[PDB]
């Protein structure tokens, strides 16, 4: 089912997140934390 609300959404940007952040990367990270933090 494409259901994947906020709820699923966000687990995958998490760990996308997660990975480019406490991995060097932290560019990425940044953005998209911004974003999960105004994700409605």
């Amino acid at each position: 089912i494409t259901g994947d609300v906020s709820a699923a959404n966000k687990d995958a940007i998490r760990k996308q997140m997660d990975a480019a952040a406490s991995k060097g990367d932290v560019e990425t990270y940044r953005k998209l934390k911004a974003k999960l933090k105004g994700i409605r």
